[PDB]
């Protein structure tokens, strides 16, 4: 009576080493450790998982198979992957890791990831020599493989007997090295009757091991699940080899965790009615899940729902067939790797959104207060706030979602909007909810963006953050002007040009930020003020949110709430981000100039005379040293003390990304190397003698994004018109890139000339979409780059594309160009063949073939 | 009438490129930038000079040629070398740098070196377009060379005319590109009559440029000094090529400078009498120099003196001739590069000693207080403090300076000692002074170390910091036991082993440290207490110091004073350092364990119940996790939270070396890689089967130090007995190093067998000097490593050196062994030849030649 597991073991040991290497990863899920391993190689202590074990445990935790809580004990913690992961979980209060260490054994790696202060990893600790301790969660990942099943068998029994006394009425997750040996099966069955639980297989396990995990939250037949794994693994012997499914690795954050500072206290007076209506609308599946993971967001309930998302995006075929040598390159195809599944959403939420910012110091709040009041006055020197209207909102919708064009057309939609507006006037809010992913819910949602648009839309529609009105702003300028603005800034004497990224800007917006942004209502007419005051107080400073969550029993929709942070899916996000960033960068300039000291930040009663004088005499000039677009900023300070000015910036919550909190910033003096709005900008001399300033970025980012379809049902003609749109865009904005202009030419010749580009190449505020036309590209290029280009005085047109410059050939290569490679040369010769292939797929329309 | 400068220029332009490269550095002084350039390459912002310009300016500043003060303006600041250097000078309050920048021009580099907060470097600033500003110091280093002298001429005149209006009654240092053209000479002469000053040549200038500097503090004949430079440079054309004189680069420290927190306020009641006596003793040259450089030490006066020191140490010839292939290696000969000249002393003082530590927080002082009181009680549990005596002090002197053996023999010395002791009993101090480098001054000095020895010598003499008495200490253990103690520590379960170096420990000793170390007097007998109280209060907490300083008019001896810091040239330095370090590492362990929080450090009234309980229940066990020898420490905490525990350590002033202040520490789990007392320790298996634990270090450090003579008058027989001493030491402690045992064999065969080793191989407290004997080395080796080695149970002797193990051959190589190189092989064959050479120099004594 030989078991299937033993059959598998017999086949595995007979494998040559090469077939073994191919088999062990065939069709498995594998996390991408490339970034983390290089981070650890440089001694980084934040964000990185210390091993592949963090992701492995995460797979269990995601599915509520084990929910770490209270005192967590991690037997055989090794480098500490499981321990560091548990440190950030809601109900975990202490993590104790024991591991052997010494020669041939992994050692604990010290880290500063989130919750490090409740992690206690001890080496020199053989767990088979340890008396069991009281704990609320028991973890164990011990088990050393052997070519002999019976050797593994005794190792597995040893583990099980060691670990059994640690368990009683607590959570656990225990590795079972060899689960298919009859004596192990028999032992596990008796264990299951005392402590409950079930055996589960982790998809991240390699096929070279039959390992399964005894977890506490589940029931089921041990014998059955084991043989299901055995068959799965035997099947994968003969099954045609398939590459592993690559997932993104975990981000464990940074800093000390204070469990009691995490929970949210909601304003139930304000958000209560909204919950009640969601509850009424979904009463048939409404429930309260105590096992919700939310630490810093208040939880209010859930209802059941059909799942939504995809493990990776759709591919545009027309452009992928015209860019054959980019199938091979990593970062291109590793941009289609996207997860909007309920699992990926929860991962992003935990790692990025489920955080809390400490309140800024009293002196810091004073400075922000003074600066905000000054900034709003400056911004409203010429303009006044105004209400937007139904007709306005309707026009904008029509000129671009098709369900939205139907909704604004329905009078019943506007009756709902009116009803909710009357609530707002009374200080009440009934259906104002946003999401993180009947038609009554669709109407409730679109109706809410309208009421926001009505109250705060003036910031966008009336260009409050144009350069002329805000000095620092770049709204309405366009990607083809941004480079020129940075070049102009570089001419101002002083320090280097700095461009520090904030780590998750929207989550870093504080209660004090929100109350400073609110001050613009003091410039409003009374009836406008009451509507805006409703938006700020009821929906901005008290957000009610829908988010999907995977459960053992299907997907659910959680209703949660938060007082601070920025609702990212909202009208006014860009303008308010730009305003707060302007303010923040002014404050940092004050610090670098010595106007604002450490003593001032801590001083509970800061004197305002000093700040007011600096603003009234230097404020505007310092605004002109900056280019600010939402969370993205470029600052050129009067000197480089700015680099070391980190006190105010951190205390305001605007912690920089990918750099230690107190390490000085590093800038540029060549403006052409400064990153801004996902681009850098090159100065090019036309052979006509004149000069252009062009936007540029890593080419693979441009290639890969173009290879992504829109619409969950590509209809060839639709997906080709999108390919033409990227081609037109490339010829208008990235004409200087040799590979792109050649591929732009190829797409436009492989697509019918009369077909109009559809969909959107991008949703960037800086994109004016001049490329979505039937008009000749050289005539469009002339209009953009010569005619209405204010930094081009000689208005002489260009008659030939050969007077339109490329980048320097080394610079082209440096930014990702494949020019030089053999494959690129081959690809170039093969172009009219690939043209014919696309044209054959489309069919029989009018083509004009292009160089 | 062609000038000599023009003659030089004519010869320089006719040089081929290779002869040009040889000439331009022939016999010049050149700073070593290797460390700094790699530091900057990794983006380090502390300590490093940003260019070779910092050292260049330093040469001028050293000699009072220009003394930067008040507002300093740096024209053509470039990367900012001059500006960052000035930022740390006593009377400088603000540094403004202007430089052009842009293509082809140097750009300002942001740094966090000491005084960065008063440095304002602006780029995009052409100084020939700038209106002159008011300043107290004008710096300018502009001047672009040309093969044409007349091109340079107009460039130099342009500079001089630009810079002249910046000057009036202020300090300046101005580069004169081409000083030898007649029109420049004529212009400089008229400039000198209005603004004074003189032309000076910087030795760090290359021979490829005739550049000189117009400095404000000096007079002299311009024509003369210029032609003296011209002749010097012509001479260097034909002069046989000489390698540049390599100096150590500058260290500009780190952190913000607060000018008003720097000055020292002396206790004149206490130190007044001491100054008065130095003043009386040296009245004929006593003066008060207002141009003294001291920022954080109080200055009291100066007297004139003959210079003392040497630009590099003496070389031992016997061992250098037996180690021929190490003439070539850098770090060996770059260990003889030593500067005890008055110039080097001042550099070390400014960079390392002339600093100030901020007062620790009130909560931090409470913890240190509690821990110190507990530590002293533990240390005195078995022993009592006791007075040491004349007879004791005399015995110690005799058993090792020859002037000291004469002094303790003279009854008149002890009459002076008695006289001073009676002052101490009354709370007065008359002649208690130490130094930084008649016989009445020699007697005053030796008499002072006695009174210290008398009061605090018990700490050393009675082994208060032996491991048995202090748990953490290693006093009296020896370098051959240290490795075994670290191995024993590694067996204690918990975190990694940490060994963080403090940056200049002795300068980091605070007023609170001194007052905690003082508490041991509470365990003394009354008559002992009054003597010790005198030492602590009068000479430890109020130090009067002699230090040499170079001036335009010769060397002087400055009298300065300081309240805190540790007098490094003092009895009890090691014991008090060990005590304070033990205390500090206990405090850091409390923080890592969460017993001590940020709130506690800041809490002005910390509750002691928590600290006292941790000490009384865990104190000793935590002491046993450590090995502490003075400022050097090894800690193995209960887990690795210790790595991130930096709050208390920094606030106590014990800032770590070569690592950002708030970056987590990184440790070891292999105890054999842990650095301790300038060594690491390897475990070796004898072929007898038993194991040894041996001390090891980079071999070039052992080679180079052995190649250094003692005594400023090597008498061959004296310097050879020193070579034998290093040979004996190597065979006892570094027998495992293949190159060293072979070179040990060679020295002992090239030196007469009956000659006894003299002088000292080292002054380390861990050196028991068992190697200074005539006795057979294998018998000495047996006694040390088998007989009285407590970690060697099998006491079976070793009869042959071939049962004495070497390191693993890869490990030998890794630690600097030249085994494998061709030169090492050649060196090995050439040994009996080199033996014969040494023996030929010595003469005709009895040799025994050795393998
Ligand atoms: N007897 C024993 N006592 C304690 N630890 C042991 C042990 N036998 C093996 N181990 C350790 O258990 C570890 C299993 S690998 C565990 C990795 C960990 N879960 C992570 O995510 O990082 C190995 O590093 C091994 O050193
Ligand atoms: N016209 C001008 N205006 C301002 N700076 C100029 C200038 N012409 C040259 N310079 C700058 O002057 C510098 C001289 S090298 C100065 C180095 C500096 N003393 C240090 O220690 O680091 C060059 O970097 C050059 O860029
Ligand atoms: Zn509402
Ligand atoms: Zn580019
Ligand atoms: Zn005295
Ligand atoms: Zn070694």
């Amino acid at each position: 009576g030989e078991t299937l597991g033993e059959k598998w073991k017999k086949k595995l040991n007979q494998l040559s080493r090469k077939e073994f290497d191919l088999y062990k990863k065939s069709g498995i899920t594998e996390v991408d450790r490339t970034e983390a391993k290089e981070g650890l190689k440089r001694g980084e202590t934040t964000h990185h998982a210390v091993s592949r074990g963090s992701a492995k445990l995460q797979w269990f935790v995601e599915r509520n198979m084990v929910i770490p809580e209270g005192r967590v004990i991690d037997l055989g913690c090794g480098r500490g992957g499981w321990s560091y992961y548990c440190a950030g979980l809601k109900k975990v209060t202490e993590v104790r890791g024991y591991t052997k260490g010494g020669p041939g054994h992994e050692e604990p790696v010290p880290m500063s990831t989130y919750g490090w202060n409740i992690v206690k990893l001890m080496s020199g600790k053989d767990v088979f020599y340890l008396p069991p301790e009281k704990c609320d969660t028991l973890l164990c990942d011990i088990g050393e493989s052997s070519p002999s099943p019976t050797v593994e068998e005794s190792r597995t029994i040893r583990v099980l007997k060691m670990v059994e006394p640690w368990l009683k009425n607590n959570q656990f997750c225990i590795k079972v090295l060899n689960p298919y040996m009859p004596t192990v099966i028999e032992h596990l069955e008796r264990l299951q009757r005392k402590h409950g639980g079930m055996l589960v297989r982790n998809p991240l396990s390699r096929n070279s091991t039959h390992e399964m995990y005894w977890i506490s939250n589940g029931t089921g037949n041990i014998v059955s699940s084991v043989n299901m794994v055995s068959r799965l693994l035997l099947n994968r012997f003969t099954m045609t080899h398939r590459r592993p499914t690559i997932e993104k690795d975990v981000d464990l954050g940074a800093g000390t965790r204070h469990v009691n500072a995490e929970p949210e206290t909601p304003n139930m007076d304000v958000i209560g009615e909204r919950i009640k209506r969601i509850k009424e609308e979904h009463n048939s599946t409404w429930h309260y899940d105590d096992e919700n993971p939310y630490k810093t967001w208040a939880y209010h309930g859930s209802y059941e729902v059909k799942a939504t998302g995809s493990a990776s995006s759709m591919i545009n075929g027309v452009v992928k067939l015209l860019t054959k040598p980019w199938d091979v390159v990593p970062m291109v195809t590793q941009m289609a790797m996207t997860d909007t599944t309920p699992f990926g959403q929860q991962r992003v939420f935990k790692e990025k959104v489920d955080t809390r910012t400490p309140r800024p110091l009293p002196g810091t709040r004073k400075v922000m207060e003074i600066t905000a009041e000054w900034l709003w006055r400056t911004l409203g020197r010429n303009k006044r706030p105004r209400l937007c209207t139904r007709e306005e909102f309707t026009k904008k919708v029509r000129t671009n979602w098709d369900s939205a064009k139907a909704a604004v057309e329905d009078e019943e939609f506007w009756k709902l909007v009116d009803r909710e507006r009357e609530l707002h006037k009374l200080g009440k809010c009934g259906s104002c909810v946003y999401n993180m992913m009947s038609r009554a819910i669709w109407y409730m949602w679109l109706g809410v963006r309208y009421l926001e648009f009505e109250a705060l839309g003036f910031l966008n529609e009336d260009h409050w953050f144009s350069r002329e009105n805000s000095y620092s702003g770049v709204e309405g300028e366009g990607l083809h002007k941004l480079g020129y603005i940075l070049r102009d800034i570089s001419k101002i004497p002083g320090g280097a040009m700095y461009a520090d990224d904030t780590a998750g800007w929207d989550t870093r917006i504080t209660e004090d930020d929100l109350h400073n942004e609110e001050k613009i209502i003091q410039q409003m007419d009374p009836e406008h003020r009451q509507l805006a005051n409703a938006i700020f107080k009821l929906t901005y400073q008290n957000k009610v949110v829908k988010v999907q969550r995977p459960t053992p029993t299907g997907t659910v929709m959680d209703i949660i709430s938060r007082k601070d942070q920025r609702g990212s899916g909202q009208v006014g996000t860009y303008g308010l981000n730009t305003f707060t960033n302007m303010e923040a960068q002014l404050v940092r300039q004050m610090e670098g100039e010595g106007v604002l000291t450490k003593a001032d930040l801590e001083n509970p009663h800061l004197l305002e005379k000093k700040i007011t004088q600096w603003l009234e005499t230097k404020g505007v000039e310092r605004l002109k040293r900056m280019a600010i677009s939402g969370d993205d900023c470029v600052v050129k300070p009067i000197d480089d003390r700015f680099a070391n000015a980190l006190l105010a910036l951190n205390d305001m919550g605007k912690v920089r990304k990918d750099i230690p909190q107190w390490q000085p910033s590093k800038g540029w003096h060549d403006w052409q190397q400064v990153p801004f709005c996902s681009h850098h900008f090159h100065e090019l001399i036309m052979k006509d003698g004149r000069k252009l300033v062009v936007p540029c970025r890593p080419q693979d980012e441009l290639i890969g994004r173009a290879r992504i379809s829109q619409g969950a049902g590509w209809s060839l003609r639709e997906t080709a018109c999108l390919g033409k749109a990227y081609a037109q865009m490339w010829s208008l904005m990235y004409f200087h890139r040799r590979d792109l202009r050649l591929a732009s030419n190829a797409i436009c010749s492989a697509v019918p000339v009369h077909w109009v580009p559809t969909s959107r190449t991008t949703w960037s505020i800086h994109a004016h979409h001049q490329w979505m036309t039937t008009e000749d590209m050289l005539t469009v290029w002339n209009r953009v780059w010569i005619e209405e280009n204010p930094w081009m005085e000689d208005k002489t047109p260009v008659t030939t594309w050969e007077n339109v410059p490329y980048l320097g050939k080394r610079e082209d290569q440096w930014c990702g160009s494949l020019i030089g490679l053999t494959s690129r040369a081959t690809w170039a010769q093969n172009i009219p063949t690939a043209i014919q292939q696309v044209r054959s797929l489309i069919g029989n329309e009018e083509f004009l073939d292009y160089m």
